[PDB]
RNA sequence: AAUUUCUACUCUUGUAGAUGGAAAUUAGGUGCGCUUGGCA
DNA sequence: GCCAAGCGCACCTAATTTCCTAAAGGACTG
DNA sequence: CAGTCCTTTA
C-alpha cells in the first residue's frame, strides 16, 4: 500500500552553490604580492588564443578523416522507411540500432578500425587519435603527422607543466568524436540530423519531377549557372550515393548554396538558388503554380560540421575596424557630396519635373507599389488607378481576356510619370512634391550638421544614424526612375540623374558598415578562473588530496570558511594543521574521507593495473598485489578476465543477461565479481576500516547496479576536528594559508529572515542529523572566480500606505522626483491625490544600485549531490507513480494551458471532473507580468531599430516562471495531485524549471526530518535527461496533445466536425446542406434547430466521428442575458472577420428576403435548394459556420469566450460569458480544463487497464469519444 | 531600493520566492540592409 | 504597407553533452 | 635514484 510520502530518495539530484568570498586579514594583501589574480587573467588569455589554434587539429584531422567515407545508405534508409510506415516499438529499437551502426562505421574512421582502409592507413589514424586528448597535441607530432610560428610556440609554452588547465577541454573534444548517441558528435550530425534531411530532399526531388517534368532541366540549368557540383548531374545530387561526398562543410556549404543561391555586394541582382525557383514557379498562379504549391516545393538544408568554420561564396562587407574610422571615412564621404554640389543637383532634376514632358520620366515598375505606399492610402492605389485607365483606353468589346491582359502588363512595364499624374489626379503631384522636398531638406539639413567627436554616448549614435537615413533616404528616392535603356530615356535627365545615382552609390555600405559596428556589443567585464599555480585547484576535498589540490573548508561559530594554500617558493609543503581539544579557540576543520565510484575505482586500483594486465599477457598463474592493500590481494585469470572480457558486454552485466538469456552464468558471474570487491574493499588502505557489515550477502544481489547503489553511500564520510587559533592567523599571516568567508545575505549581521533554499541545503550539508546519515554529499571539483569592478536623498516606497496596492509605473518616477524636491514642472492631478497616502523612506544608508558589481569581488562554486543514499539513476520510476494513482483513484488534477491572451493558465479539478480552482497567471502578488514582459519586448525591438543597447529579458520570464513554479507546486502539494501540460518561449521555459524543481524538491518550511525537508526532499518527476529522450509520462507530470482542448463545448463534448476548405464551391455548398435532415424555427423557444447525423457529409468532414450518431445545431435566440455580475450580453452572437455577427436574426432576416416560410415549423433546407439561389445558399452556409465557431474573440473588446453550437441533454447552451465559475470563465480556460480532463483521460484508462504502463499519445477519436460519452 | 545570481520588494544596514555550475558545441529567434517576385 | 524564397550583418536565447575524483602513471627535478 | 608533482585513468 502505497503513500504519497513515498516519493522521496529515489535517484540522486546534483546541484551548484553560488557563494561570495571575504578574504580574511592578510589574505588580500599577500595575493597582491605575489601576482596570482594578475596571472590567472593572463593565462585564461593565454587560453582563448590557443584555443583556435588547437582546434586545427581537431578540425584538419576530422574532415581529412571525412573526406574517405564511402558507405551504402540503402540499409538507413529502410529504417527510417519502416519506422515511419508502423508506429511500433519494434521499429523504433530497430532505428536506433541502425543508428548506432552508422555512427560507430563513422568512427572507426577516426579510430582506424573501418576495413574500408588498409593497414597503412588504418593505423596511422589510431596514433593520432591515441595522443588527441592529451599533451601529445603540444608536442607538435599529431600536426608533424599533418608547422608552429613562433608567437603560437610562444603561447604553447605558456602551459608548461600545466596542460591540466584543458581538462574539461578534453571532453568537450571527446563529445565531437565520439560515436554514442549525443548530439554534440560528429557521426551523430551525419546519421540522425543530416541524411534525413538529405533523404527527405531526393523524395522531394523526384515527386516534383515526376509531376512537374520541365523542372528538372531548369534545377539542371541552377545547378550549372552556380558551378557547384560540375561532375555531378542533378539527379546524382539527389541520390543517396552522393550524400557520402557532403560529410564536410566546404561540401556542406556548397549544397546548402545550391539551395539558397549566392549574393553579391547590396544593391545588384542576387544569384537564385533551388527554393527561390520554386518560390517564383509558385507565384506565377497559372495552372502549373497550383501544382508545384500541392507538392512539397521547398528543400532542406543541411547542419553545419561539427568544429567547422562556415565557407561562403556571397559577398562579406569589409569591416570598420576602430571608432573614429566611421566618421574619419563617413566625414569624408560626406564633405566630397559638398564639393560635388549633389544636392543642388539633384534638387534642380525634380525641380525639372515641373516644366519638362513627363512622358518620357519613367518609374520602374519594382518601386511602383513602394511609391505608392509613401505618396497614397495604400499600395494598391497607383496600380488600381492606371488599371481603370488603361481600361478606359481599350478599343470595341473589352472581354474579360483583356482585363487580364492589362493587368499582366502592369507588372512588368515601366510607366511614364505623366501616365501616373494623368491616372491618380492632381493630388499625387502635391505628394510627389512634398515627399521629394521632405527628403531634400534632410539630406540638405544632415549634409551641413557636423558629426560629434566619439561615438560614446548613445546620443552622437543617434545623429550618425540620423545623418546616414536621410542619405538613404535621397539614395531610395533615386532608385524609383527606371535605369533600362528600354525605355525611351531623356537625353539630359537620364545623364544627370545616373551621374549623381552613381555618386550616391558608395552610401548604401556606408549605412551597412556604420550598423555593423555602431550596434556591436561594448566590451564587459567577465569573471575568470583562479588557480594560485595549482592545475588541480579545489579538484577533491579528500585528506590525501589537500596538499596537491590545496583547498579545505571550515565552520566558526556558524560561519564558513574556504581555506587555499598556494605553493611555497614553488614546492609544496601541507602545513599539517593539528587536532586539538575542543573549547580551544579555533574552527572545526572538515576532514573529508571519501573513495569515489566503486564500479570505476576498484579496477582502476587492482584488476586494470599495468603490472596486472602485463602479467595476464604470458601467464595465466594468480598475482597477489600488496602495495596500498593492508594484506595481499589475489587476482585471478578468471577475475581479470570478467573486467576484460573483449566481448562488448561484462558477463556479469544486466547486458549479457538480457542479450544473452543464461540466467545461470549471469548470476555466476555477478556474484564472483562482488566477492572480488568485497575482497578489494577490506584490503585497501582506503577502504580496510570501512565497515560494511550492513551489506547483504553476494548472491543476494540480482544485478550490479543495485549492489554499488548501496555500496557507494558507504564509501563517502566526513568530521569535523578542532584546529587551534593562533596556527591560522599565523598561516594567515605568513601567506601559507589563503582564508575567505564563504558568504551569501543569509550571513550578514543583519539578516533575520527566511533563508534562500541554496543555503538550506549548505547548512543542512553540515547539520549534524547529515553527518550521521548522508543525505547531502559535498562534491569536488569546485571553482574560484574574481570578476572585477563592472559599473559606477528620499525614497519612494512601490506600494501604497496600504501594502497590497502598487503606484502605476507612470506615476511612480514623477512622486520619486516630487519628495526629492526635483520636478521640473507642475505635480499632476492623479498623482497629487495619491500623495497623502504615499509611504516615504528616509535614507539613513547609502543604498546603491548594482553594488555587487562596483568593487572587485571573489567568488566561490560548489557542487553537492542530494539524494545521496538513492541510486544514481530510478528505475521503473513512472510506474512507481502509476501503482500510486491506481491506489489513489481521487487524486486531483492540475491542467496547465498556454493562452492566447494569457501567459499561463491553470485549471484544477478532481477525480470526476468538477472544477475545484481556475485563474490566470498573468499576474501574480499583484504585478502584471505580462504588460511587463510585453513592453519590455517592445523595448528591446526599438533598441535594434534605434541602434541603442538591446538588454535582456531572459532574466525578467525565470523571475516570473519562478513565481509561477512556486504556485503550481503548492496546489501540487496541497492536493497531492497530477500536472497536465500540452506536448509540442515562456512555456517551453516553464515546463523545463517545472521539472526541474519536481526532480528535487525541498520546501523551506518543513523540517529537515519530514518528507519535503532538506535532508527527505520530493521527487515527484521522472530523473530529466534531455527533452527528445523523454515521453508522455514524467511521474506525477503529463503531457497531452493540444488540439480539441479550446474549440470544444464542456458541457457536451461537441467540436466543429466539418473542414471548411473543402466547402469551397457551389456545387459543394449545395451538397453540403443536403446532408442535413431539417432546419426549422422553434416557436416556443425561439430559436432555430438543425439537425445533422454523423454519418452524413463525409466529404467534408475531418474524419472524427466522436461518440454521439447526431446533434442538434441551434441558432440561438439573440436575447440579452446577464452573467452572475450583472452584465448584459447577447445570446448567440458570433464574432468573425473584425464583425460582430448575430446568426439568428441574420437569418431571420435571409428567409423574409426571399419570402421563405419558417414560422409554422416548416423544413426551410428543401426550400432553398429547390429555389437554388445561388447567394442565398452562400449565405445560409455562412451562418452555420458561424454558429459553429465557439470560440469567440476579439482584441479590441477583450472577448474571447466560448458559445456551443448544440444543447446538452439537459437544455442548456453553454456560455463562458454566463461567468459561472463551475465552469471556464473564457477560451483559455476551457483550454486547461480540456488538457486536465485528456490527463483524466490517462488516469482513467489506467485503471481499467492490468498493468502499470500508461497508454502513449491520444488520438482524437479516441479523446472526443471518451469526452462526449462522459458528457451524455 | 541593497542580493552567489535573478525577479518582485522595503515595519527590518535587509524582506519573499526561485536558482546546475563550468566548459564546449549546435540550433533557432529578433532587428536592419539588400535581391527577385506575390498581394486575388 | 504586407508577405514568400533567399543573402549579409548586429546581438539574444536555449538545447545538449561532459565533469563534479582519489589514485595510478610517469615525466621532471636536485 | 627517489622524491615530487603534473598528467591520466577506471
Ligand atoms: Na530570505
Amino acid at each position: 500500500m502505497t503513500q504519497f510520502e513515498g516519493f522521496t530518495n529515489l535517484y540522486q539530484v546534483s546541484k551548484t552553490l553560488r557563494f561570495e568570498l571575504i578574504p580574511q586579514g592578510k589574505t588580500l594583501k599577500h595575493i597582491q604580492e605575489q601576482g596570482f589574480i594578475e596571472e590567472d587573467k593572463a593565462r585564461n588569455d593565454h587560453y582563448k588564443e590557443l584555443k583556435p589554434i588547437i582546434d586545427r587539429i581537431y578540425k584538419t584531422y576530422a574532415d581529412q578523416c571525412l573526406q574517405l567515407v564511402q558507405l551504402d545508405w540503402e540499409n538507413l534508409s529502410a529504417a527510417i522507411d519502416s519506422y515511419r510506415k508502423e508506429k511500433t516499438e519494434e521499429t523504433r529499437n530497430a532505428l536506433i540500432e541502425e543508428q548506432a551502426t552508422y555512427r560507430n562505421a563513422i568512427h572507426d574512421y577516426f579510430i582506424g578500425r573501418t576495413d574500408n582502409l588498409t593497414d597503412a592507413i588504418n593505423k596511422r589514424h589510431a596514433e593520432i587519435y591515441k595522443g588527441l586528448f592529451k599533451a601529445e597535441l603540444f608536442n607538435g607530432k599529431v600536426l608533424k603527422q599533418l608547422t608552429t610560428t613562433e608567437h603560437e610556440n610562444a603561447l604553447l609554452r605558456s602551459f608548461d607543466k600545466f596542460t591540466t588547465y584543458f581538462s574539461g577541454f578534453y571532453e568537450n573534444r571527446k563529445n565531437v568524436f565520439s560515436a554514442e548517441d549525443i548530439s554534440t558528435a560528429i557521426p551523430h550530425r551525419i546519421v540522425q540530423d543530416n541524411f534525413p534531411k538529405f533523404k527527405e530532399n531526393c523524395h522531394i526531388f523526384t515527386r516534383l519531377i515526376t509531376a512537374v517534368p520541365s523542372l528538372r532541366e531548369h534545377f539542371e540549368n541552377v545547378k550549372k549557372a552556380i558551378g557547384i557540383f560540375v561532375s555531378t548531374s542533378i539527379e546524382e545530387v539527389f541520390s543517396f550515393p552522393f550524400y557520402n561526398q557532403l560529410l564536410t562543410q566546404t561540401q556542406i556549404d556548397l549544397y546548402n548554396q545550391l539551395l539558397g543561391g549566392i549574393s553579391r555586394e547590396a544593391g545588384t541582382e542576387k544569384i537564385k538558388g533551388l527554393n527561390e525557383v520554386l518560390n517564383l514557379a509558385i507565384q506565377k498562379n497559372d495552372e502549373t503554380a497550383h501544382i508545384i504549391a500541392s507538392l512539397p516545393h521547398r528543400f532542406i538544408p543541411l547542419f553545419k560540421q561539427i568544429l567547422s568554420d562556415r565557407n561562403t561564396l556571397s559577398f562579406i562587407l569589409e569591416e570598420f575596424k576602430s571608432d573614429e574610422e566611421v566618421i574619419q571615412s563617413f566625414c569624408k564621404y560626406k564633405t566630397l557630396l559638398r564639393n560635388e554640389n549633389v544636392l543642388e543637383t539633384a534638387e534642380a532634376l525634380f525641380n525639372e519635373l515641373n516644366s519638362i514632358d513627363l512622358t518620357h520620366i519613367f518609374i520602374s515598375h519594382k518601386k511602383l507599389e513602394t511609391i505608392s505606399s509613401a505618396l497614397c492610402d495604400h499600395w494598391d492605389t497607383l496600380r488600381n488607378a492606371l488599371y481603370e485607365r488603361r481600361i478606359s483606353e481599350l478599343t470595341g468589346k473589352i472581354t474579360k481576356s483583356a482585363k487580364e491582359k492589362v493587368q499582366r502588363s502592369l507588372k512588368h512595364e515601366d510607366i511614364n510619370l505623366q501616365e501616373i499624374i494623368s491616372a491618380a489626379g492632381k493630388e499625387l503631384s502635391e505628394a510627389f512634391k512634398q515627399k521629394t522636398s521632405e527628403i531634400l531638406s534632410h539630406a540638405h539639413a544632415a549634409l551641413d550638421q557636423p558629426l560629434p567627436t566619439t561615438l560614446k554616448k548613445q546620443e552622437e549614435k543617434e545623429i550618425l544614424k540620423s545623418q546616414l537615413d536621410s542619405l538613404l533616404g535621397l539614395y531610395h528616392l533615386l532608385d524609383w526612375f527606371a535605369v533600362d535603356e528600354s525605355n525611351e530615356v531623356d537625353p539630359e535627365f537620364s545623364a544627370r540623374l545616373t551621374g549623381i545615382k552613381l555618386e550616391m552609390e558608395p552610401s548604401l555600405s556606408f549605412y551597412n558598415k556604420a550598423r555593423n559596428y555602431a550596434t556591436k556589443k561594448p566590451y564587459s567585464v567577465e569573471k575568470f578562473k583562479l588557480n594560485f599555480q595549482m592545475p588541480t585547484l579545489a579538484s577533491g576535498w579528500d585528506v590525501n588530496k589537500e596538499k596537491n589540490n590545496g583547498a579545505i573548508l571550515f565552520v566558526k561559530n556558524g560561519l564558513y570558511y574556504l581555506g587555499i594554500m598556494p605553493k611555497q617558493k614553488g614546492r609544496y609543503k601541507a602545513l599539517s594543521f593539528e587536532p586539538t581539544e575542543k573549547t580551544s579557540e579555533g574552527f572545526d576543520k572538515m576532514y573529508y574521507d571519501y573513495f569515489p565510484d566503486a564500479a570505476k575505482m576498484i579496477p582502476k586500483c587492482s584488476t586494470q593495473l599495468k603490472a596486472v594486465t602485463a602479467h595476464f599477457q604470458t601467464h595465466t598463474t594468480p598475482i597477489l598485489l600488496s602495495n596500498n592493500f593492508i594484506e595481499p590481494l589475489e587476482i585471478t585469470k578468471e577475475i581479470y578476465d570478467l573486467n576484460n572480457p573483449e566481448k562488448e558486454p561484462k558477463k556479469f552485466q544486466t547486458a549479457y543477461a538480457k542479450k544473452t538469456g543464461d540466467q545461470k552464468g549471469y548470476r555466476e558471474a555477478l556474484c564472483k565479481w562482488i566477492d572480488f570487491t568485497r575482497d578489494f574493499l577490506s584490503k585497501y588502505t582506503k577502504t580496510t576500516s570501512i565497515d560494511l557489515s550492513s551489506l547483504r550477502p553476494s548472491s543476494q544481489y540480482k544485478d550490479l547496479g543495485e549492489y554499488y547503489a548501496e555500496l557507494n553511500p558507504l564509501l563517502y564520510h566526513i568530521s569535523f576536528q578542532r584546529i587551534a587559533e593562533k596556527e591560522i592567523m599565523d598561516a594567515v599571516e605568513t601567506g601559507k594559508l589563503y582564508l575567505f568567508q564563504i558568504y551569501n545575505k543569509d550571513f550578514a549581521k543583519g539578516h533575520h529572515g527566511k533563508p534562500n533554499l541554496h543555503t538550506l541545503y549548505w547548512t543542512g550539508l553540515f547539520s549534524p542529523e547529515n553527518l550521521a546519515k548522508t543525505s547531502i554529499k559535498l562534491n569536488g571539483q569546485a571553482e574560484l572566480f574574481y570578476r572585477p569592478k563592472s559599473r559606477m536623498e528620499k525614497m519612494l516606497n512601490k506600494k501604497l500606505k496600504d501594502q497590497k496596492t502598487p503606484i502605476p509605473d507612470t506615476l511612480y518616477q514623477e512622486l520619486y522626483d516630487y519628495v526629492n524636491h526635483r520636478l521640473s514642472h507642475d505635480l499632476s492631478d492623479e498623482a497629487r491625490a495619491l500623495l497623502p497616502n504615499v509611504i516615504t523612506k528616509e535614507v539613513s544608508h547609502e543604498i546603491i544600485k548594482d553594488r555587487r558589481f562596483t568593487s572587485d569581488k571573489f567568488f566561490f562554486h560548489v557542487p553537492i549531490t542530494l539524494n545521496y543514499q538513492a541510486a544514481n539513476s530510478p528505475s521503473k520510476f513512472n510506474q512507481r507513480v502509476n501503482a500510486y494513482l491506481k491506489e489513489h483513484p481521487e487524486t486531483p488534477i492540475i491542467g496547465i494551458d498556454r493562452g492566447e491572451r494569457n501567459l499561463i493558465y491553470i485549471t484544477v479539478i478532481d477525480s470526476t471532473g468538477k472544477i475545484l480552482e481556475q485563474r490566470s497567471l498573468n499576474t501574480i502578488q499583484q504585478f502584471d507580468y505580462q504588460k511587463k514582459l510585453d513592453n519590455r519586448e517592445k523595448e528591446r525591438v526599438a533598441a535594434r531599430q534605434a541602434w541603442s543597447v538591446v538588454g535582456t529579458i531572459k532574466d525578467l520570464k525565470q523571475g516570473y516562471l519562478s513565481q509561477v513554479i512556486h504556485e503550481i507546486v503548492d496546489l501540487m502539494i496541497h492536493y497531492q495531485a497530477v500536472v497536465v501540460l500540452e506536448n509540442l518561449a515562456v512555456y517551453q521555459q516553464f515546463e523545463k524549471m517545472l521539472i526541474d524543481k519536481l526532480n528535487c524538491l525541498v520546501l523551506k518550511d518543513y523540517p529537515a526530518e519530514k518528507v519535503g525537508g532538506v535532508l527527505n526532499p520530493y521527487q515527484l518527476t521522472d530523473q530529466f535527461t534531455s527533452f527528445a529522450k523523454m515521453g508522455t509520462q514524467s511521474g506525477f507530470l503529463f503531457y497531452v496533445p493540444a488540439p480539441y482542448t479550446s474549440k470544444i463545448d464542456p458541457l457536451t463534448g461537441f467540436v466543429d466536425p466539418f473542414v471548411w476548405k473543402t466547402i469551397k464551391n457551389h456545387e459543394s455548398r449545395k451538397h453540403f446542406l443536403e446532408g442535413f435532415d431539417f432546419l426549422h424555427y422553434d416557436v416556443k423557444t425561439g430559436d432555430f434547430i438543425l439537425h445533422f447525423k454523423m454519418n452524413r457529409n463525409l466529404s467534408f468532414q475531418r474524419g472524427l466521428p466522436g461518440f454521439m450518431p447526431a446533434w442538434d445545431i441551434v441558432f440561438e435566440k439573440n436575447e440579452t442575458q446577464f452573467d452572475a455580475k450583472g452584465t448584459p450580453f447577447i445570446a448567440g452572437k458570433r464574432i468573425v472577420p473584425y464583425r460582430d455577427l448575430y446568426p439568428a436574426n441574420e437569418l431571420i432576416a435571409l428567409l423574409e428576403e426571399k419570402g421563405i416560410v419558417f414560422r409554422d415549423g416548416s423544413n426551410i433546407l428543401p426550400k432553398l435548394l429547390e429555389n437554388d439561389d445561388s447567394h442565398a445558399i452562400d449565405t445560409m452556409v455562412a451562418l452555420i459556420r458561424s454558429v459553429l465557431q465557439m470560440r469567440n474573440s476579439n482584441a479590441a473588446t477583450g472577448e474571447d469566450y466560448i458559445n456551443s453550437p448544440v444543447r446538452d441533454l439537459n437544455g442548456v447552451c453553454f456560455d463562458s460569458r454566463f461567468q459561472n465559475p463551475e465552469w471556464p470563465m473564457d477560451a483559455d480556460a476551457n483550454g486547461a480544463y480540456h488538457i486536465a480532463l485528456k490527463g483524466q483521460l490517462l488516469l482513467n484508462h489506467l485503471k481499467e487497464s492490468k498493468d502499470l504502463k500508461l497508454q502513449n499519445g491520444i488520438s482524437n477519436q479516441d479523446w472526443l469519444a471518451y469526452i462526449q460519452e462522459l458528457r451524455n
